[PDB]
C-alpha cells in the first residue's frame, strides 16, 4: 500500500499538509484513532478486520486525495464521521480498507438571519444543538436523539428526531451541501445538480460521494417546551394504554406532539417474574396547559398530570432526550463520547395499522421469554404524512403509523454471547412479521441491518442489493441506482449495503 501512501503525500496541498492526517499501524496513534469514533463494542473485537491506514482529513483536500488515490489505486475507502453505524460499516470491511475520518471536519456555521447553518458532516448532533442553542433559544433543527451521532451518516441516511412530526426529517430541512464526487472535484447543490443533491439527502452519502458539509435550514422552536416520561407496567393498564398510543400517536395528536413509546422487560411485582414497561417519552412545542388540553381530550389514558410535565428550553429538552439531566451543563452535548458503550443489534419495521389487544398481549408473552430486546416505537404522521414518498430517497411517509426500532444491547464480549443477543433480536422481529408492513417489509436506512442482505459488490451487486434497497428505499431504489451509474459508474463509493450501478 506504498504506492498509495505515496500517491497520497504526492497529492499533498502545501498549505494543509496530509501527514499528519495519515495512520499506519507503525504509529502508536493508530488504535486509539481508529477506537475513537467506535459506537458499538461487537466491531471493536481483536476478531473484528482493522483497516491499513486512517485518514483523519484535517482539509477538503485529504478528501480529494484519498478519493483520487484509493479510485486509480483499486482501495476500498470506508468514510467515518460520527462511526455511529449500527454494523460499523464506517470502520469495518472484508477486503483491505483504509477509513476516511472527517471527525476534524466539524465547522459549525450558524446564520440565525437566514435560519441556515452550515454543517461539516464530522460535526455531531450535540456540536449542531450546542451552537444553534449558542445563537438563539428559539431556532433548532429535526435531527436526532444522540448527541454524539455524526452529521455525515445522520443526514445521509435520512436522520429523524422528535420533531419530524412538525418538521419532517432532518433531510426534508437542507437548503444545500458541499459534496466531493469520485473525480476529486468539490461540489455544491448547484454543481452537484438536483440528482445527486436529492441522494445524499438520504440515500447514502457513502454511495455517490464524501459529504463535506450540509447546510441545514434552522426551525422555530418555542420559547417553551414540554417533556414527559410516564412509566406504565402490564399491571398499570399498559395494554389499553399502549392500544390507544395507538390510534392516536401518529394519527390523532396535534404535529407539535411527539410521543415514543419504549417498551422493554423489567421484574415484574411478584419476586423473579417479568412484566413489559411502556415508557412515554414525549417532546411538545408549546406549554404544559395545552399539552394537559390534548392529553386529557385525545389520550386520558395515560393519566398525565400537570407534575409530569417539565416546562424548559428546546435546547434542555435535548439534554432530557438523551437522559443526561435537564439542568446538565449544555457543553456536555460537545462530547464526541457517549458515557456508555455497549454490544448492540438494531432493525426497524413499520407499523401501518394498530395492533389489536389480543396481538400486543402476544407480544407482551414473547417479549418476556426473550428479555432483552427492547422496541422503541416513533410515531409518524403530521409532516410525515404530508411529504411526498418521492421527496426524498427516504420513501416512508403517509400509511406508516409509526418506526419500530428493535434495540438489543449487552455487555458480555465474544461471537457466542452476540450470536445469543442476534438470535432474540431475531425472534422478535420474526414474531413481529404480521403486525408490520409486507411485499415489502419496510426498514429505515439509518437503522442499517445487515441482515437485510449483504452487496458484495462484484457481478451479483444489483441483484444482492434489491434485497436491502427496496426495503430501505421502496420505489425511490430505482432513481438511486440510476443517479448512482451516472455519478459513480465504477462503483468506488461502495459498502456492504451500497446503491449498486445497473
Ligand atoms: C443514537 C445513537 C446512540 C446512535 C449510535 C445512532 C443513532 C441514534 N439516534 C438516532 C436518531 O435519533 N435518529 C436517527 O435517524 N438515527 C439515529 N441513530 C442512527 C444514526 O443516524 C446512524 O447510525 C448514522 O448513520 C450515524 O452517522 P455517523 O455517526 O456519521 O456514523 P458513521 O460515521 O458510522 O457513518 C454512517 C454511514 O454513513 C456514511 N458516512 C459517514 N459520514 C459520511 C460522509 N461525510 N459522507 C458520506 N457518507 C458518510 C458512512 O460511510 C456509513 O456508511
Ligand atoms: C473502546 C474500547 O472498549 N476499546 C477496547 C480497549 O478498551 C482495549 O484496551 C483494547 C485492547 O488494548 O481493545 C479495544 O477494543
Ligand atoms: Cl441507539
Ligand atoms: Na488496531
Ligand atoms: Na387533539
Amino acid at each position: 500500500h506504498e504506492n498509495f501512501i505515496q500517491c497520497l503525500l504526492s497529492h499533498s496541498q502545501p498549505s494543509h499538509p496530509i501527514s499528519p492526517a495519515i495512520f499506519t499501524p507503525q504509529n502508536s496513534s493508530f488504535s486509539s484513532v481508529l477506537q475513537a469514533q467506535i459506537r458499538n463494542l461487537r466491531f471493536n473485537s481483536t476478531s473484528t478486520p482493522k483497516p491499513f491506514l486512517i485518514i483523519t482529513a484535517l482539509h477538503e483536500s485529504h478528501i480529494q486525495a484519498a478519493i483520487i488515490c484509493a479510485r486509480k489505486h483499486g482501495l476500498q475507502m470506508k468514510i467515518r464521521s460520527g462511526g455511529h453505524d449500527y454494523e460499523g460499516l464506517s470502520y469495518v470491511s472484508h477486503v483491505p480498507f483504509f477509513v476516511l475520518d472527517m471527525f476534524n471536519l466539524h465547522s459549525v456555521d450558524v446564520d440565525i438571519e437566514t435560519e441556515t447553518a452550515w454543517v461539516q458532516t464530522g460535526a455531531t448532533l450535540g456540536e449542531v444543538y450546542y451552537r444553534i442553542s449558542e445563537k438563539s433559544k428559539t431556532h433548532g433543527f429535526p435531527a436526532g436523539v444522540c448527541p454524539t451521532v455524526g452529521v455525515g451518516g445522520h443526514i445521509g441516511g435520512g436522520g429523524y428526531g422528535n420533531m419530524m412530526r412538525k418538521y419532517g426529517l432532518t433531510v426534508d430541512n437542507i437548503v444545500d451541501a458541499k459534496l466531493v464526487d469520485v473525480s476529486g472535484r468539490l461540489l455544491d447543490r448547484k454543481s452537484m445538480g438536483e440528482d445527486l443533491f436529492w441522494a445524499i439527502r438520504g440515500g447514502g452519502g457513502a454511495s455517490f460521494g464524501v459529504v463535506l458539509a450540509y447546510r441545514i435550514k434552522l426551525v422555530r422552536v418555542p420559547e417553551t417546551v414540554t417533556v414527559f416520561q410516564v412509566r406504565k407496567t402490564l399491571e398499570q393498564n399498559a395494554t389499553e394504554i399502549v392500544y390507544r398510543w395507538q390510534q392516536v400517536a401518529s394519527k390523532q395528536l396535534p404535529d407539535d406532539l411527539f410521543v415514543r413509546l419504549i417498551l422493554d422487560v423489567v421484574n415484574g411485582t411478584k419476586s423473579g417474574t417479568k412484566t413489559v414497561r411502556a415508557s412515554f417519552l414525549s417532546l411538545f412545542l408549546g406549554d404544559s396547559n395545552r399539552l394537559l388540553s390534548i392529553m386529557n381530550e385525545s389520550f386520558p389514558e395515560l393519566g398525565l398530570a400537570q407534575s409530569d410535565c417539565i416546562e424548559t428550553s428546546w435546547i434542555r429538552s435535548v439534554l432530557f432526550w438523551t437522559n443526561f439531566q435537564i439542568d446538565d451543563p449544555l457543553n456536555i452535548l460537545l462530547n464526541r463520547t457517549p458515557p456508555t458503550l455497549t454490544f448492540l443489534k438494531r432493525k426497524s419495521d413499520y407499523v401501518k395499522q394498530p395492533i389489536p389487544k389480543n396481538g400486543l398481549e402476544f407480544i407482551w408473552k414473547r417479549m418476556i421469554e426473550l428479555e432483552t430486546p427492547q422496541m422503541i416505537f416513533n410515531p409518524y404522521g403530521g409532516k410525515m404524512a404530508e411529504i411526498p414518498s418521492t421527496a426524498t430517497p427516504f420513501p416512508h411517509r403517509a400509511g406508516n403509523l409509526w418506526k419500530i426500532q428493535y434495540v438489543t444491547n449487552w455487555n458480555e464480549p465474544g461471537t457466542d454471547a452476540a450470536n445469543r443477543y442476534l438470535n432474540l433480536t431475531r425472534k422478535l422481529y420474526g414474531y413481529m412479521t404480521p403486525f408490520v408492513s409486507k411485499n415489502p417489509r419496510q426498514a429505515f436506512f439509518n437503522y442499517r441491518d445487515i441482515d437485510l442482505g449483504i452487496n458484495h459488490n462484484g457481478k451479483a451487486s444489483f441483484e444482492e442489493a434489491k434485497a436491502y434497497g427496496i426495503k430501505y428505499f421502496l420505489g425511490n431504489f430505482n432513481r438511486l441506482v440510476k443517479i448512482k451509474t451516472k455519478v459513480d459508474p465504477g462503483n468506488f463509493f461502495r459498502n456492504e449495503q451500497s446503491i449498486p450501478v445497473l
